[PDB]
């Protein structure tokens, strides 16, 4: 049945809970971002109300074929009225499209609801400056401190001068880069615009990247393989059987495979700085794996909430087990207690 951390009281709305048929009482579902464990369960049989962004109605249309009439895209930054509640969608900082969501109750209760997010300080000086939050339905995907990473700017920095320095040694390499669902594009389009090349992808993949509203995307990717020296690929195809075969498909062109895995965390992040990385090499063949995250690290998520002064912390992540759980609410006194709220 629908977890009540995915119902927000005194209306009728949840959020990302598409995956429990009608829920009842339910007159408007809201969804954070396009990820699957979000959307799972939308079609184009769906028939309610669903409130999103537009880059998330753009790809709900053209990915899943939802019809138009029950897609309901809201700018960013601007009071709007849903079903008779003031409500407000901020920039999440996570995958293109994902939001924050802000209600107003009727009562004078006001929730936030971060989706999917990697805070930032930029997100202290957006509407949530101007009052006070009481509720907060906060992504806890990395609440530990164990979990650190690098800015995604020093994680892009190491990808386009490593990328630059392998081809001008071997102008005879390829550079390969994993996908497995939006988010990230920053990785790929970086190291293609250091070696000026196109993106090459599948139509699917393509299709996908059309959807998000990025500047000159036209000029950034192509579905002609031949005509590129970056290929995106998906995850499962990101080890040395898989690039072993890609390699054989293109003709002698190439002869020597750089690729890039961006994974979240991985236990060398506790050890080992980002100038420290080094690859998996077999033969011709080697694979980096570099900490680029789309979700706060344990500090990032600390710094926010500190800020935030909630009256209540609800988790949206790692509530399946009691251990989980009770970590996090010790975690969140501490911070209580620590900052005097
Ligand atoms: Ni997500």
């Amino acid at each position: 049945t629908c977890p009540f951390y995915k119902k927000i009281p005194g209306t009728g709305f949840t959020v990302d809970a598409f995956q429990y048929g009608v829920v009842e009482g339910c007159t408007a579902y809201f969804l954070t971002h396009f990820h699957s464990d979000h959307y799972a369960g939308l079609s184009k049989h769906f028939t309610f109300p669903v409130y999103c962004s537009e880059i998330t109605g753009n790809l709900l249309k053209n990915k899943l074929h939802v019809q138009e009439q029950y897609i309901h895209p809201l700018p960013l930054d601007t009071e709007c009225i849903v079903n008779g509640v003031k409500v407000v969608l901020l920039d999440a900082n996570h995958c293109p499209g994902a939001v924050m969501i802000l209600f107003y109750l009727p009562n004078g209760t006001v929730i936030l609801h971060t989706g999917d997010f990697r805070a930032d300080p930029s997100m202290e000086r957006s509407l949530l400056a101007d009052q006070k939050v009481h509720m907060l339905y906060l992504d806890t995907t990395y609440c530990s401190p164990e979990y650190t990473f690098p800015s995604q700017q020093e994680v892009i920095r190491f990808a386009i001068n490593t990328a630059f320095e392998a081809v001008t040694l071997n102008p005879h390499a390829l550079v390969v880069c994993g996908t497995y669902s939006i988010g990230k594009e920053k990785v790929f389009l970086a190291i293609a615009d250091v070696l000026g090349s196109k993106v090459g992808m599948s139509q699917e993949k393509y299709k996908t990247l059309q959807c998000l509203n990025i500047p000159e995307i036209n000029s950034l990717i192509t579905t002609d393989m031949c005509s590129s020296l970056v290929h995106l690929l998906p995850m499962m195809q990101i080890n040395f059987k898989g690039l072993q075969s890609h390699l054989k498909k293109c003709g002698g062109k190439y002869n020597q495979i750089l690729a890039f895995r961006p994974t979240g965390w991985t236990h060398s992040n506790k050890f080992t700085r980002i100038a420290d990385v080094i690859p998996q090499t077999k033969g011709n063949i080697s694979i980096y794996g570099i900490p680029y995250s789309e979700h706060s690290s344990y500090l990032e998520m600390k710094r926010f909430v500190q800020w935030l002064k909630p009256q209540k912390i609800i988790p949206t992540v790692n509530v399946g087990t009691w251990k989980s759980r009770s970590t996090m609410e010790k975690y969140f006194r501490e911070w209580k207690l620590e900052a005097g709220y």
